[PDB]
């Protein structure tokens, strides 16, 4: 095989180049206004060291089974078995914890980014072969606005947070002020959950184009920052809901704020007003009670709320201040200062929580709607609350107004996901993994997760498979070929070959796969595409023409002009929102209701666990643990890019050149972040890109204990949820608190250590 091939993945479409069977390069879409550079990271995740090439079974387990020491995950040691065999004791185990348990013993929500592809997608197939087997907990949410999802229905009465924003266009033409409050979106445009047209790219040089005035609110000078040259404002992390507070504060002291859009389009102003004024608790929320906790000079938050007022502004917020210790009050302050700005609705102003992902904002097509395969159906839990439910069966919890209690797991099946990586607080979650008697895995590469696994089976990429999937989350710029580039690597298999032959020796079989193969599926989701394009006077061709020419796209009509919220502030009574009072709910008598300590009934500015400078605060830096730049959270660290920003081979930690030079640290030098949860090693990048006070340490990284053995383990590479509290944002989403993480940082003087992620574990070899 020697040619060209097009195909896609989270990061764009692309095209391959095949000599002699072998992938050499992938080039971007020639239409891709904006591409990614993982690119070259994707090609390389396909044959890199950390390919998975074999099924495997960790020794203890395969010779002890349920009595195994289970202190011993994760080191390594493990024994290479036939597809035959692993297949035969999966099926077995699957079959023995449903019938010993129920289906409340197996876990399987297994949360993870996975690749795209409405046939291959590993996580629903997971879920179909379960149902078959007897069912399953699953998990709810999801770790990225973990918080934001729940309480936007409260407030606004819809998810809002993975629905269109007005569109890029319309902003160039109406927007005089745009902010993006703890957003960074050029560093997380550069993927999508479905395949990326990177429409934000466009939709921000036009913004830069036509001189709009930019406003960056974070602690980190990020690309966004650079590329517009932005005033950049840079608060103590975890303290915006009290700047947004300074801000309402002063547009009532001097008497700005919109009156009439308060009294009109939203419920519950008047009992958050006394709170606001101080009246309940002797504490005025002013600018200058803002800057004692923010560290943001007084008189700059009373000019951003002045210029705000006067000017069509867009307040577009991104997700890290809602992953977080009381992170649901972040969203519903920025709403709350939004109503009292009186913007929502007009073209240009408002705000948007999806400017920062996926193409939020790029023109929808009028194109038809793709679906896929379906997993053909307490039972639930939050997802962050996984280690919290192992470590107390029958246990009760909260969750949005409602108490249940804890599942007893016996089995964890996880695939197209690392909770070895993503997952708060690791060494909590390694002696709390001790509880399952059988840790199923599939991945194609040897992240950590794969590596603690009792069975690990090597799936296959995207590359190595046919699939049909959309390009644009929100766009529908159109549906792509995801064509097969290389036949399946070493012994891999999709895991759809994997959960059909376990399903068959399960008596399920036929049910798993309905009768269809691979193309006999696509075609299928082709069709209804199809069909529903045909009634919706969008003519596509058939499915073989299609599958030739490996793409179809969509037109736009009337999606440029967008506008989210019009028709609501155009007629609220006409168009109520799905609130209990039709309108935007500053006071929600629902929540009231439910009595939570940590989630009050309006925005409320609360102490979380531990916070820059906080009072009586043990540890010294805040570490802003944000999404990576040149990786996809886990994905690619053990692939050719990790060499271009590693240092002495470690993750990186940016750290202010004060800060460094108190501790004696030299840029370049290795150095351990540690805090009463755990210590890492990273490798020092001094700069004052990051604010005094805080240090940058992105997610991701692949854990790499010392020695599974050892309570408390120096990680070697960098892994930062080793510092993270794994605690819920409050009883309201229970949701994850990422980057509520405090920590001291010194030059590193224990042991040397050899890095061993990023080769794969002898006997894999
Ligand atoms: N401290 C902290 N700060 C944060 O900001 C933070 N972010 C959180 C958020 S928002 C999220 S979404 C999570 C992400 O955590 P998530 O587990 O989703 O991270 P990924 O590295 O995308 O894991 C995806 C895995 O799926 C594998 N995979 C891809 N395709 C396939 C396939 O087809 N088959 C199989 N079997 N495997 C496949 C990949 O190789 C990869 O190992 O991390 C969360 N964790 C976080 N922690
Ligand atoms: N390149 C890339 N890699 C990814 O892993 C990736 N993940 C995707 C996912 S699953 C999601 S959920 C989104 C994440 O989108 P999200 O907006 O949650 O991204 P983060 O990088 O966690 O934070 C964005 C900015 O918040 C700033 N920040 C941190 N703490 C604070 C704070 O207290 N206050 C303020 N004002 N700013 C703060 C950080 O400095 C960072 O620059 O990105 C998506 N896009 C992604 N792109
Ligand atoms: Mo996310």
């Amino acid at each position: 095989a020697n040619g060209t091939v097009m195909s896609g993945s989270h990061w764009g479409v692309f095209t391959a180049t095949v000599e002699n069977g072998r992938a050499t390069a992938f080039t971007p879409w020639e239409k891709d206004p904006h591409p990614s550079p993982m690119l070259a990271g994707v090609l390389d995740s396909i044959y890199s060291p950390t390919r998975i090439k074999y099924p495997m079974v960790r020794r203890e387990f395969l010779e002890k089974g349920v009595n195994a020491d289970r202190s011993t995950r994760g080191n390594g040691d493990f024994v290479r078995v036939s597809w035959d065999q692993a297949l035969d004791l999966v099926a077995a185990e699957v079959k023995r914890v449903e019938e010993t348990y129920g289906p409340e013993g197996v876990f399987g929500g297994s949360y993870g980014w996975k690749s795209p592809g409405r046939l291959h997608n590993c996580t629903t197939l997971l879920r179909r072969m379960l149902t078959l087997a007897g069912g399953y907990v699953n998990g709810a949410g999801d770790y990225s606005t973990g918080a934001a999802q729940v309480i936007m229905p409260h407030v606004v009465g819809t998810l809002e947070v993975y629905e269109q924003q007005t569109a890029w266009p319309v902003l160039a033409e109406n927007t005089e002020v745009m902010v993006f409050w703890a957003a960074d979106p050029i560093k997380t445009s550069q993927i999508g959950w479905v395949i990326p047209e990177h429409g934000a790219y466009p939709g921000l040089e036009a913004l830069k184009a036509k001189g709009t005035k930019v406003i960056v609110i974070d602690p980190v000078r990020t690309k966004t920052v650079e590329f517009f040259g932005a005033e950049h404002i840079t608060p103590k992390p975890q303290t915006d809901v009290a700047i947004m507070l300074g801000m309402a504060h002063t547009l009532v002291a001097e008497d700005l704020y919109d009156k009439d859009f308060i009294a009109n389009y939203t419920s519950g102003f008047d009992k958050f007003l006394p709170y606001l004024d101080g009246e309940t608790d002797s504490t005025p929320k002013t600018a200058e009670w803002a800057e004692g906790i923010s560290g943001v000079p007084a008189e700059t938050i009373k000019e951003l709320a002045r210029l705000f007022e006067s000017k069509r502004t867009m307040l577009a917020a991104g997700w890290s201040m809602q992953r977080m210790h009381h992170g649901e009050q972040a969203h519903w302050m920025l709403v709350t200062l939004a109503s009292m700005l009186g913007q929502i609705g007009l073209p240009g102003g408002g705000f948007g929580l999806s400017y920062h992902y996926s193409g939020g904002g790029t023109p929808s097509t009028s194109g038809p709607a793709l679906a896929g395969i379906t997993d053909g159906g307490a039972s639930v839990i939050p997802v962050a609350r996984v280690v919290d439910m192992l470590e107390n069966p029958g246990a009760e919890f909260d969750f949005n107004g409602t108490r249940s209690k804890f599942p007893d797991v016996k089995m964890a099946y996880w695939v197209g996901g690392n909770p070895f990586v993503h997952h708060q607080d690791r060494n909590r979650m390694v002696k709390a993994w001790e509880k399952l008697e059988t840790f199923v895995v599939h991945d194609f590469q040897w992240t950590p997760t794969a590596r603690h696994a009792d069975i690990v089976l090597p799936a296959t990429t995207s590359y190595e498979r046919n699939d049909i999937e959309t390009i644009g989350d929100y766009s529908n710029t159109g549906i792509l070929a995801m064509k097969k580039i290389v036949e399946p690597l070493y012994e891999a298999r999709s895991d759809y070959d994997i959960f059909a032959a376990v399903a068959e020796r399960l008596g399920k079989g036929a049910e798993f796969t309905e009768g269809k193969d691979e193309m006999g599926w696509i075609k299928s989701f082709y069709d209804d595409a199809a069909k529903q394009g045909k009634a919706a006077g969008v003519q596509m061709p058939a499915f073989d023409a299609f599958w030739a020419e490996g793409i179809v796209e969509f037109p736009v009509t009337d999606g440029a002009d967008f506008v989210r919220y019009a028709s609501f502030r155009e007629d609220p009574l006409l168009n109520p929102l799905g609130t209990p009072t039709g309108l935007i709910e500053i006071y929600s008598k629902n929540i009231e209701k439910m009595g939570y300590d940590d989630c009050p009934a309006h925005p409320t500015w609360m102490e979380p666990l531990e916070r820059l400078d906080g009072p009586g605060a043990k540890y010294p830096l805040h570490i802003a643990a944000s999404h990576p730049f040149n990786r996809l959270h886990s994905q690619l660290n053990g692939t050719v890019l990790r060499e271009g920003y590693a240092v002495q081979g470690h993750e990186p930690c940016l750290m202010h050149p004060d800060d460094a030079a108190a501790r004696g640290i030299a840029d370049g030098d290795v150095v351990r972040v540690h805090n009463d949860r755990g210590q890492i090693l990273t490798g020092v990048k001094v700069t004052d890109a990051v604010m005094k006070g805080v240090i940058q340490i992105y997610e991701g990284g692949w854990y790499d204990p010392s020695d599974v053995t050892e309570p408390g383990t120096l990680d070697k590479y960098g892994d930062v949820n080793v510092l993270s509290a794994d605690i819920g944002t409050s009883k309201l989403a229970q949701g994850n608190c990422g980057q509520t993480v405090l920590a001291e940082v010194e030059k590193y003087t224990g042991p040397a250590v050899t890095l061993t992620g990023f080769v794969a574990p002898k006997a894999a070899e």
